């Protein structure tokens, strides 16, 4: 595709709409989410589309290079890994990300799986553990959903 | 993919899982559905992977080669017109499909796209009215879900 659009539900107040558009080989992803904790929270793309358990049974980060987890501008990252994305006091977060990894066709396509926001900021790696280099140690998964087809 | 899955929900009773898995040049698609009324009810793929209005932001049935609906064995149909499943005195459906047309990846790919279960029988082209040649009058769209990669 080169459009897709992702809606973010969970059992919380934590609400979005993130909007997935291709330009050349990069995914400007842009939208909203609400209802966060001021500051960051890990914005991760998970391997499955798979709501039968929540965002639980969205799996780990999309990760098919078998990478280490990382930040968006970071060699050694996931597919997945977005970062963090900033609520303000209000609890409201505009995402706004130009990626050249993730895509909407091919391989690495994003099509089908899960955007997941995390309860915790996401430490990019870089952290004094291994869950670091697993999820970022951003913590519990408070909304998600699948990205679908928008155009 | 060569798996999908796909939870439907909406604002009502019905709710169901839908399991698909590639299997040679066909899709079998098996699952089961609750909430319905009894009798058969129109069971489609349409075309936008988009909840943000519910069902409603879903669109039409997937189409790509532009033809009018019909029902899966006809030489005339949408690629997302896998026809009726039918709810028991219980309001129970046992989905069980096998369709040539759609796929799981390549061109006709489901993955992305919604599932929708309606309020009616799908008529399969075979009303009188314009209403049949694109929708098969199958009526409001009772659940609908994203269909995600599945491990
Ligand atoms: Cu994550
Ligand atoms: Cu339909
Ligand atoms: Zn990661
Ligand atoms: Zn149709």
């Amino acid at each position: 595709a080169t459009k897709a659009v992702c809606v973010l539900k969970g059992d919380g107040p934590v609400q979005g709409t993130i909007h997935f558009e291709a330009k050349g080989d990069t995914v400007v992803v842009t939208g909203s989410i609400t209802g966060l904790t001021e500051g960051d929270h890990g914005f991760h793309v998970h391997q499955f589309g798979d709501n039968t358990q929540g965002c639980t049974s969205a799996g780990p980060h999309f990760n098919p290079l078998s990478k280490k987890h990382g930040g968006p501008k970071d060699e050694e990252r996931h597919v997945g890994d977005l970062g963090n994305v900033t609520a303000d006091k209000n609890g409201v977060a505009i995402v706004d990300i130009v990626d050249p990894l993730i895509s909407l066709s091919g391989e690495y396509s994003i099509i089908g799986r899960t955007m997941v926001v995390h309860e915790k900021p996401d430490d990019l790696g870089r952290g004094g553990n291994e869950e670091s280099t697993k999820t970022g140690n951003a913590g519990s998964r408070l909304a998600c959903g699948v990205i679908g087809i928008a155009k």
